[PDB]
């Protein structure tokens, strides 16, 4: 019946920890306390000096033991309670009845809102590691959760919290959930509710905009660092920790045609396929108003007949385009005489017989324009790359195009297409997704 | 199930303590340790420097709040399992069975010997802080125990061993079982063995000559703080920790006429008591021999007539003596013109306090027989001098013709004859029915 | 099989790992080898699926338990083989030769150099903590070393390495000496060479230059996150890892005048004295130049009466200045109506409150020197504010006083001046830093 | 309700005042709070009225009392106590409540009141160190705030800050208190309010008082030695020792490693075992000058000369270095190699074991000593022949030069400074290695 509260979420230059840890003092003079930190506050903290308050410094050190960072070293009951900055013990027992909540119930985490100015609300949270996404909206089996938003003292047991693989990343109320909703763990959140500080921390505007900001910084290193590229909400509101036009794209160059994200089991990083959704729109615009005559290949029509997107895998727009009109496209015209970036950012280069637009001059996800001139009623080109699909085509199925949705707008594609995609790629390709090297690696 | 391992018992100048904690770290990395030390280990014990091993140094210094020396502060599990030197963890999870071996039984300590060559035997045990006695014997009840002794890892909880007052006292082995055995506490002894240390401390006979006698110093130094006297074996085996015949008698100077040890709720030291017999046994062999009339007198007389024995909390044995027989005693004699020591270190001087004899146990231990000599006037026994006291009366002299025999502090001694009326003439009706402390208006039974 | 083989240095985009791990498989199928990496190397390493070669990962990930990016939970051996990318076992049997070494010396750590083109070079190394600084050079006991320089295969317990709080932090030639010298353990660097690969990793100009810019940045965030603010070869050549003018002081703001490095248990950062020499000297030829009578004060006059330099916790310069002297500077006279910002990138203020002047390195970096301007009243010398009065033959005349690398001005009789304000014995009884003081108040 | 607990501690059982001064404080206010605190139960009786109010707190062990019966926080439910001396008594009522009201309106977290007996409460300074084991009386400079006081004076203190000192109630109160309080950087605001002294005083003759005074020096020296102060001086002088002497073991014990104990304490070298050593080493250099015996200051001991002329703060010993060819002139000397020699000032002069070195000892107790290393100069190069140890030229000591050390003056090498960078490595004279605990527990 014996509970640590231990102490991860507050600021330096202004908290209410002092407060926090005297209070449960007051309830019981021996009351395990550890305060966590990366390195040692400035200002001081001043806590009291006794054996049961202890401060973690999770750093690595030159003169400290591999145990000397290692959280459950400094935690030797069986339960351990996460107290946010700003809340306030004062009725005495509140742990104790937290935890025989825990015992009772059938959640393996339990959770008490701090009466703060945001009292920890209850969230629905998937979290799909495969893209990159975690997504969050209102729980419907409420006071049952997945995750919290908001302040509130979590109890759960040491043996839980210690095994996860980052169990006191800041921020806290973000890190924790991502880990137990993953591992299909619920948070129930009781009736009970902690006081706030009599004086909190974070007082003006100055100091809780700076926390704010600080707050916002920590959060993006850790979706960027656990591999969170995407955070979406009911309602549409997106986060993004990804790419942009002003970065590298997330994978580097590669190598068998398999991506560095398929070894780890992963798809496109969701901010590559929208670099690629609006590269590929764009190229589409321009295409359209110089009159060129484009359409869907290669991927591109395989997802867009598939589910109307690009492949979840896939990293490149492909299209192709009629050789004769090459001519009317202004980006199109320079490419040929050197690289060229349009008054939008994009990058028009030739290189191979076809041509490659790029997101950006740093950002390197490019749509394939592939320019096949008729011969016979047949649309072929002059250079090969030794792909199965890479392959001449009748022109008829050019003869017309058709509208076709893709990666959120209406592309041109053959008409046919099926029976297009069953010949480049072979029977059943549309109903049987695969990896773009089977040999290397397989779906 | 969390256990807080706990060292307390281990010689600083050749231990197993690193070890030992070791041992326990192979189970468990974060096992939570706490070596318990009044001062700083030198030589260094060199534990790891790792936040679950942590140093509990209960002496007082003036750079350290008042929880650094109080060592629940560094247990925050729910059970704490002592552990002494010499012992070393193989087993994996030989602590999560006794702690549920302690919530399934009725014990509130549960016990597992460690293989040494002591490991820890069941002892049953009461303690008698009244008589200052404390009384081990072998275990009615086994494996149900008051008391171990011998090497043995003691679980309980930390509350429960945190409320004792003084929990780590030394040597644990005794220091722990007088205060749970007092409050009707039993100690479970287990099937269950802990292993010696692979290089045990004390190999040489030199160290371990050097510990037992710290232990004992401890030891000794441990009863006394605490008001054990005496330790008693069934066998009959006595060890005493009180006064004796080169030191002073336990006790100061009693004022009131209640000595200090009342007002503590506590009963002659047993082993003043034991001088007082010995005392009162040699003085009256050397009356008898001078052909000294002597007779059993105020409180020896009527404990002598109650139970044949010293009043529990009474701290003198008084005499009345013929004050013509005094010349036939050469150390009465001696005594008129000084204090003498006489062949056997007694010492007998006269009072400065009014015209009577005074027999000292030994020059540093003033436990001492009182002579009151009467002489006889018209069939009336008197002296000349009175104290202010009720008993201290006149009385008939036909009270000592003849003398009857009464057996008093293991001996035959020499008491008035109705010695019953005597003493209800001296003490007022009842007096041998009715006890009562020497001066009732301040401290009473 | 008493060693596990550990690669932890190489680069993803060019390496010899499956060459490394292929020639010690060759010597012995069942040897344990271990590639560590902080994410799975891209393009794969393509090593081997056998148990006894594993590929440990180990940063944190949200799928995976906390004992999969801890070392140690690869290794089921008693020692580890630190060995680096470009090398390659060919003889037989050379790790038990390593083992045979460190069971019968007295080092902890044993080493090889390997055949490459920087092979393993003896240095000794010290590290204190408390002036932030790492100490090479050559070492005086070679073949006992405190650190190395280049390749070599490292063996030593599995214990001693995993005990260690960055035991594979990046690059390893220089976490793991950092560590294991400041524990004063040693390392012998044995007559034994193991062979490079025959096609060794970053061939090319260009695969090196990528590889280069990568370690050094990795190393510079090594060294700033173990707080090694300055490097030093035989007390020249020196790298700094510190503040400069372009940023802020390592410190920040100090509150209860105990700065944050004194509850780190350290002294002053080195680059920050670094930038309160230069600042004193610079403001000591501006006031020498403007004719603005000055003297050392306060610890500053104490730290060049004991050792001529800046008292090594210490973290201001104070100068006493004539009141009457300060209209012949310009910055002085400027600092009265304003903040200035010099033609070199100091700062001069006249704090509103103390009634005192401040030249703060730059902008952005606050450490400062105080200038305190004093009148002579009556024979003594004072000011409105308030560091004691003082009588003004002190300063008749000043007297040169090495301090902080250039001759500067002092009270004459500064040890009896030294003496007034401190009291006797202050210059041969420094306040050392209190840790255990400090935490009680 | 009553605010102020008084608590009585400094009394003699044979001989004291406190039935008057509890009754005292009872005439003012029959339901006042008062406790008397004392090792055992004091005999004669106290004869306290027996009273809820009024407690006897016995702080010793026990064996049928629980553990809060011996911690004196247990008998106090006030904000603040008062601990009031034998000797005092309570004419003026309300002054307890007028050192509350003094105590919050101020800002120092002690106040006084002196008792106007024959020895009223005088102001000091006292700045304790641990590291030197030095308490050091004097004047005090910003009276009425002091650091300690000495005589009698009713102290008023919060129980929370009384209670969480490690010694609050340890004997004799004016010295144990201050020590800890002074040590916190507490003050003690001695106010212009007066206790009448007991109206039959206690130890009223002069033996009663000598009883009491040997009683108290005793508890004074026990409480010292418990507590690491070795030396008390008053104005840097008066000095009065707690530590070793010619006749005592050296405080600590045969050395381990090349650390002695008071370095795994975050201590510096006994002042004592400093004293002893500085009386030794000016001993074996007046009997080399006397006898003719070449010697120089060696390793720490040159090096404390050159850095501030004493011996090293947290050194343990002294060295120097003597002409190999020059033994044969001290008795003391010559006597070394055949056995022993205590010589007639108690001084133990012993050959080496093996090392081939001279040791003087203090005395046969008192193992501090003085190391004299001999060297012959082959080819102008000091050597020794089994062994900061090495070679140097000779000609570091053509000539000496005499060097301030230890109260003193020592012949050194010339040009020690570069004598010692050879030695040390370069600035060693200007960066002295303090002990580092931390790093020596990490080892
Ligand atoms: N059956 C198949 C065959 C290919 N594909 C994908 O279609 C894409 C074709 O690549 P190209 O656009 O380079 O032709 C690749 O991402 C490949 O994995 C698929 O999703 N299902
Ligand atoms: N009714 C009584 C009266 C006295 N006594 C005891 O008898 C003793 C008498 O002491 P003296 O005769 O030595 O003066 C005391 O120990 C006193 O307490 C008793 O046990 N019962
Ligand atoms: N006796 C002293 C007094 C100060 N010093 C140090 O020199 C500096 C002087 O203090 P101020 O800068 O506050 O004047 C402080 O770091 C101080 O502790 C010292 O090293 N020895
Ligand atoms: N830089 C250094 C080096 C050594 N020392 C001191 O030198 C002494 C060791 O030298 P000895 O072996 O000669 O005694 C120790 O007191 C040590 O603290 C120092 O105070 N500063
Ligand atoms: C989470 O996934 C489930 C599918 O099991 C779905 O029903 C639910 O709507 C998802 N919730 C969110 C917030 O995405
Ligand atoms: C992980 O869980 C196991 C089993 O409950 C436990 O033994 C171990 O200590 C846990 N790890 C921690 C607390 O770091
Ligand atoms: C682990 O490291 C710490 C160093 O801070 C040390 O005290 C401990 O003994 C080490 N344990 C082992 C087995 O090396
Ligand atoms: C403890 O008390 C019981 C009950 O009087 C008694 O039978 C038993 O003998 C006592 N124990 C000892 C060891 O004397
Ligand atoms: C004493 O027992 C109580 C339970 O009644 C518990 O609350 C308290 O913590 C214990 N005290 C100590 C010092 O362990
Ligand atoms: C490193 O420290 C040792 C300590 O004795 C010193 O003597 C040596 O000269 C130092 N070397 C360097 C390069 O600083
Ligand atoms: C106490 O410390 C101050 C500041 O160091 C010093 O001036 C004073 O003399 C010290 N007091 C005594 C009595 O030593
Ligand atoms: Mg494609
Ligand atoms: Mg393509
Ligand atoms: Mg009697
Ligand atoms: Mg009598
Ligand atoms: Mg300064
Ligand atoms: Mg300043
Ligand atoms: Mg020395
Ligand atoms: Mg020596
Ligand atoms: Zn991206
Ligand atoms: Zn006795
Ligand atoms: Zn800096
Ligand atoms: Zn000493």
């Amino acid at each position: 019946p014996r509970v640590t509260v231990l102490v991860r979420e507050f600021e330096a230059f202004d908290n209410a920890v002092p407060e926090l840890v005297d209070s449960f003092l007051q309830q019981d003079p021996a009351q395990p306390v550890v305060v966590a930190a990366d390195t040692l506050p400035y200002p001081p903290l001043a806590l009291p000096r006794i054996p049961n308050v202890r401060l973690a410094l999770l750093q690595p050190a030159l003169d400290r033991p591999a145990a000397a960072s290692r959280p459950e070293t400094y935690v030797a009951t069986e339960f351990v309670a996460l107290v946010p900055d700003g809340a306030r013990a004062e009725a005495p027992g509140l742990l104790e009845r937290m935890v025989e909540a825990l015992r009772a119930g059938s959640a393996r985490l339990v959770a008490a809102p701090v009466a703060t100015a945001n009292p920890a609300r209850c969230l629905a949270l998937n979290v799909s590691l495969r893209e990159w996404t975690a997504r969050y909206g209102a729980a419907p089996a409420a006071p049952r959760c997945d995750a919290l938003d908001g302040d509130a003292v979590v109890l759960l047991r040491a043996r839980d919290l210690f095994n996860l693989s980052a169990p006191l990343a800041r921020p806290v109320g973000t890190s924790l959930f991502l880990q137990t909703a993953l591992r299909g763990w619920a948070v129930q959140l009781l009736d009970l509710t902690f006081a706030a500080a009599r004086q909190p921390p974070l007082a003006t505007a100055h100091a809780r905009w700076k926390a704010e900001r600080e707050g916002r910084a920590r959060r993006a290193a850790l979706l960027r660092a656990l591999g969170i590229r995407l955070v979406s909400w009911e309602g549409g509101r997106l986060e993004w920790f990804g790419c942009n036009k002003e970065t590298t794209r997330c994978f580097g160059t590669v190598v068998g045609d398999t991506p560095a994200y398929l070894y780890e089991e992963r798809w496109t990083p969701p901010c590559c396929l929208r670099a690629l959704r609006e590269t590929a729109r764009y190229v589409v615009g321009v295409l359209e108003a110089a009159g060129v005559r484009y359409w869907l290949e290669g991927g591109s029509l395989l997802g867009a007949a598939r589910h109307g997107d690009i492949i979840p895998w896939d990293y490149d727009v492909d299209l192709g385009i009629y050789l004769e009109d090459v001519g009317n496209c202004e980006q199109l015209r320079g490419a040929e005489a050197g690289s060229v970036v349009d008054e939008r950012g994009f990058v028009w280069e030739k290189a191979g017989d076809f041509f490659r637009v790029q997101y950006s001059e740093s950002n390197h996800l490019h749509v394939d324009l592939w320019p096949f001139y008729p011969r016979n009623g047949v649309m072929t080109k002059d250079t090969w790359l030794d792909h199965r699909q890479d392959v001449e085509f009748p022109e008829h199925f050019l003869q017309p195009l058709v509208p076709l949705p893709f990666a959120g707008f209406v592309a041109q594609a053959p008409n046919n297409y099926r029976r297009f995609l069953e010949l480049k790629f072979g029977p059943g390709v549309i109903e049987n997704p695969q990896y773009p090297n089977p040999a290397l690696l397989s779906l």
